[PDB]
DNA sequence: CAGCTCTGTACGTGAGCGATGGACAGCT
DNA sequence: AGCTGTCCATCGCTCAGTACAGAGCTG
């Protein structure tokens, strides 16, 4: 990676970028190499998720993984990961570690308490879903989950992974639907406080 | 049996590498 | 004309979670 070795973005990590008062977490799996090299969120030249972003008019123009930090003021959108730690991918990633990151995640969100927490990925939230709710559903789906982060109002929402390695949702346009429905729950939420 | 859980196989686009070689201009 | 090098268009290839069958388990 203009001659950084894999060996030593193994041993970096990504930012968190994480406020009060945001209307969306994103939350990835892990950092990738790439994300490892750049020190921002959702760098692959073949990530869908800034393309959704704009696709599906969560954010009004086209933003890249520069504009991370930008996201929290401006879009109301924050991010984390479930694990921490850089793989070259993400069946590298134990069980155990899976576990721990889950049980950081939840104090996270526990005090940040954003509107959605966003899981990019339905394997990380199978996870999280069994370790924190007890419940590991027949068949889990995308979109609004039923249970709250505890002791928040904080709601789950689930989409596929915005990396391109899945066939079943092959093109960014596969995936936009998922942004779509996110940017109206959050719309019903606001609307359902100017309102009370 | 029947419902789990656990493990390994199989899968579509599009971006960007290195390799290759066609177009072309500079020089003789 | 003939030779030679650069530029760049193009190619082939690689590669960035999810669904599900079946084997194992256990009530």
């Amino acid at each position: 990676f203009n001659g950084v070795s894999e060996a030593e973005l193994l041993t970096k990590t990504l930012p968190d970028i994480l406020t009060f008062n945001l209307d969306i977490v994103i939350i990835g799996i892990n950092p990738g190499l790439m994300a490892a090299y750049k020190g921002h969120h959702y760098p692959g030249p073949g990530n869908h998720f800034w393309k959704c972003l704009f696709m599906s008019g969560l954010s009004e123009v086209q933003l890249n993984h520069m504009d991370d930090h930008t996201l929290p003021g401006k879009y109301g959108i924050g991010f984390t990961n479930m694990v921490e730690r850089t793989t070259p991918g993400s069946k590298d990633l134990s069980s155990k570690e899976f576990r721990e990151g889950g049980r950081i995640l939840v104090q996270k969100l526990q005090k940040y308490q954003p509107r959605i927490a966003v899981f990019n990925g339905k394997c990380i939230y199978e996870i999280f879903s069994k370790e924190v709710f007890g419940v590991k559903v027949k068949n889990l789906e995308f979109g609004l989950q039923p249970h709250k982060i505890p002791d928040t109002e904080t709601l789950c929402y689930v989409m596929p992974s915005s990396s391109a390695r899945c066939a079943q949702f092959p093109r960014a346009q596969d995936k936009v639907h998922y942004y779509i429905k996110l940017k109206d729950l959050r719309d019903q939420l606001k609307g359902i406080e100017r309102n009370m």
